[PDB]
C-alpha cells in the first residue's frame, strides 16, 4: 500500500527545466517576433504546472528546478574557451528572438526564486546538468529516491546510483539510466569528442571544432581502445600517446560528472542547503501581481 509507505526520506524530483522551457518556446513562439516577459512567464508557469503534476503523481514531492544559466558563459569554458561556442554561433544567425527569450527567462527565474515553492538551482556559468549530477550524488547517498524529468538528457553516467529514474516529457516515456553501455558511452565522448558541444577528439588539438580550417580531419580511433579504457582507465597511459593522454585529461573535465571541480560542486551544494524557500502564500500574491487571473484558479496545482 502507498499510504503505508511514503518514505521518510522523501522522493526528490530534479527537473532539467531550461531545456523543457526552451523546447516549448521554439515550438510556441514564431520567428521574427519579439519575445516578451509575459509570453515567457506564461510559458514557464504552464510548463511547471504540467511537470510538477507529473512528479507528484509519480510520488516525488520535493521539486528542484535545475536551470541552465549561461548569461556569463560556462565554468567549463573558463577551462576550455571553445566549449559550446558552436551553440552561440548558431543562435547569432537565427531570426528567432533569442535575446528577448533569454532576457525574459532570467527575469522569470528570479520571480520563481522569490515566490514559488521550488528550489530553483540557478547560478550564472552553471549548467542544469551540473546541478543534477551533483545533487543526485548527494541525495542518493542520503537515501532519497530520485526522479529526473528530462526530455533528452543523457544521465547514464549516473548508472551507479540507486533508485534514480528518468521521465521524458517530450517523448512520454521512461529513459534508461542503467543502459548497460554507460561507461563505454561516456568514454566515447571523452576520447572521440562530442561535436555538439565543440568537444574534440584526443587525436586533435583541443579547440579543433572552433578553429578548423578547410580540409582538416579527425584521425580515427579504434573502438577497441575506447572499450579498453572504459573498462580500465589506467589503460589510458598505455594505449594513448602522451599528447593524447593530455587531451584525455582535458576532456574528462568537459564530459565526466566525477570531474566537476570541488569548488563548483561545493557551490552547488551550498546554494541548495542555504536556499530560501518562499512561503506558500506568495504564490497567490505573485499570480495576482503578474495578472495571471486564469492560474489563480489553479494554485493547488503548483
Amino acid at each position: 500500500e502507498m499510504m503505508l509507505d511514503e518514505d521518510y526520506k522523501e522522493g526528490i524530483c530534479l527537473i532539467d527545466f531550461s531545456q523543457i522551457a526552451l523546447s516549448t518556446a521554439l515550438v510556441n513562439f514564431p520567428d521574427k517576433e519579439k519575445i516578451n516577459l509575459s509570453m515567457v512567464r506564461h510559458l514557464i508557469l504552464n510548463s511547471i504546472k504540467f511537470n510538477v503534476k507529473k512528479a507528484k503523481t509519480l510520488g516525488y514531492t520535493k521539486i528542484v528546478l535545475c536551470i541552465d544559466n549561461a548569461k556569463s558563459g560556462y565554468w567549463r569554458r573558463d577551462f576550455a574557451y571553445y566549449y559550446k561556442k558552436n551553440r552561440g554561433k548558431a543562435r547569432e544567425e537565427s531570426t528567432w528572438d533569442w535575446e528577448g527569450y533569454f532576457e525574459s527567462s532570467h527575469k522569470v527565474i528570479d520571480e520563481l526564486k522569490a515566490y514559488m515553492p521550488y528550489i530553483v538551482m540557478d547560478i550564472d556559468k552553471y549548467e542544469a546538468n551540473d546541478h543534477i549530477a551533483v545533487l543526485v550524488k548527494k541525495f542518493s547517498l542520503e537515501g532519497h529516491k530520485i526522479l529526473i524529468i528530462s526530455s533528452d538528457g543523457d544521465f547514464t553516467q549516473l548508472h551507479k546510483y540507486p533508485n534514480v529514474k528518468q521521465w521524458s516529457p517530450m517523448h512520454k516515456k521512461w529513459v534508461k539510466i542503467k543502459s548497460g553501455s554507460a561507461e563505454i558511452d561516456c568514454m566515447t565522448k571523452i576520447l572521440k569528442g562530442d561535436k555538439k558541444d565543440n568537444v574534440a577528439s584526443v587525436k586533435v588539438r583541443s579547440d579543433f571544432w572552433f578553429t578548423r580550417v578547410e580540409g582538416e580531419r579527425t584521425p580515427s580511433m579504434k573502438t577497441s581502445i575506447v572499450e579498453a579504457i572504459a573498462n580500465d582507465r589506467e589503460q589510458a597511459k598505455v594505449l594513448l600517446t602522451e599528447s593524447e593522454y593530455n587531451r584525455y585529461k582535458e576532456n574528462l573535465v568537459l564530459i565526466d560528472f566525477d570531474y566537476i571541480p570541488d569548488n563548483i560542486a561545493s557551490n552547488i551544494v551550498n546554494y541548495y542547503n542555504s536556499y530560501k524557500l518562499p512561503p506558500r502564500g506568495k504564490i497567490y500574491s505573485y499570480f495576482v501581481k503578474a495578472g495571471l487571473s486564469k492560474l489563480t484558479n489553479s494554485i493547488n496545482e503548483f
